[PDB]
């Protein structure tokens, strides 16, 4: 089937600062040569749930995948409810291949001295909005296959970076739609 | 079938200020777990057709749906040419179910005291450009299931908000692409 | 089949300043009534490969199509590896119809005195980022069917416009996702 997701609930599944302090809402829908992606992030507990003036204004969420397209346990996202869509939950089989959802390695090559440059097309950069307030931009950077750690074959990372003072607020951002070229 | 739309003509179908003063161009294409959406708005007559310094720089277009996914008459958009695509028009049958196009109620829950917070993932916020001029940003806010009026089961609203002085101009904005998680 | 693309390699295929000085990475995936598009641009040689203070901060890439949806040779993009996807390359047949990928002429009409206005929905305007650096915005303007030259039936153009001083840098931008309504 054609969607991988986190499920649309708010049960923590992700690490911003500490384990399971946040809900990453992520849906990847296969549309032939592209995945149509939709992402947002909410801090449920911990530092980012009530930011201070010193909370770091740069948060990277890493999804690392093996050569079958299966999420590695060293990822920021828990494997437990990351799987193919079944109703508003996931399917019962834990380890189904997902190479057709992975970012294309020719479009988005791994980091290496062999590369002529750091290719900018490996990233998407835009703004989302903290608290859905229009005066509170947060830069979202989505990067494809730019991780090498833990033997990963593919990667998708979501970085949130900002400069405005959002102390006393709960980290939560508007949803962001994107696409990327796939492997097969 | 797989697209709901307004039709791509310029015949007024929407209220910005007064009835049928504007054309909302909206296309919703079902891509499995997500709808791929594309929207723009044009004022054809009335206040927004030739703005003054006092015309309100905040315009909300509300699409309210019943539990079958069918547009309610209290919406800003007229029901008349909102339907499934047939060529560059719509199909002749007026009342076909559209639940698979509706925004997912777990991802995007209705407003209630039962909610732990106002969840930011219920909105998309970005900029479009008035007159397709790069120095004339307009904030677009798309909100999912955040209306309760008139017994609606689901909602999609498009708000356009700005601060720059666009007096003497005709309200018209660039197109905006987005996606959202669906109900089934 | 359902994707037209440039191929995801970095072999020059496009003119920014001089012939074949750049790689346009473009993928168009048919999703019913819409195409899901993904674009980026890299200067490989020539002026934009190492910009000066006087290099023009406005670059238009024009894709002109005939009535079959086939790219015209007067386009900025070379015909040679613009075709339907086959693995990470293109199919061997050179001249397959692509009308279902073309921008809808009712949504996006050609320029004419017959038009009531220049319709803003014919464009998408947003920011991408030079070098994938968050402080280096570049405006991307995508325009549909706004060219008339060389007898074209349809057009898609990508303009990159900026004001910041990016001298000494190599032109390269983050990827951008978009959609548009199609002809059939």
């Amino acid at each position: 089937r054609r969607t991988l997701w986190t499920t649309p609930d708010t049960s923590p599944n992700c690490k911003m600062s500490t384990e399971k302090d946040s809900k990453l809402t992520l849906t990847l829908t296969k549309c032939g040569s592209q995945v149509l992606g939709n992402v947002s992030l909410l801090a449920v507990t911990g530092e980012y749930h009530q930011m201070t003036a010193t909370t770091k204004k740069d948060v990277k969420i890493s999804l690392l995948f093996d050569e079958n397209g299966i999420l590695l346990p060293s990822s920021s996202l828990s494997k437990d409810y990351w799987n193919y869509r079944s109703d508003d939950s996931i399917v019962s089989q834990k380890y189904n291949n997902a190479v057709p959802f992975m970012p294309n390695l020719t479009a988005y090559p791994k980091p290496s001295a062999q590369n002529a440059k750091n290719y900018s097309r490996t990233k998407i950069i835009s703004n989302v909005y903290l608290g859905a307030l229009t005066y509170q931009p947060v830069i979202i950077t989505i990067a494809f296959n730019q991780e090498t750690e833990n033997g990963c074959a593919y990667s998708i990372t979501f970085t949130f970076t900002w400069q405005k003072d959002y102390s006393a607020q709960q980290f939560d951002v508007t949803s962001f739609t994107f696409s990327y070229l796939t492997q097969e």
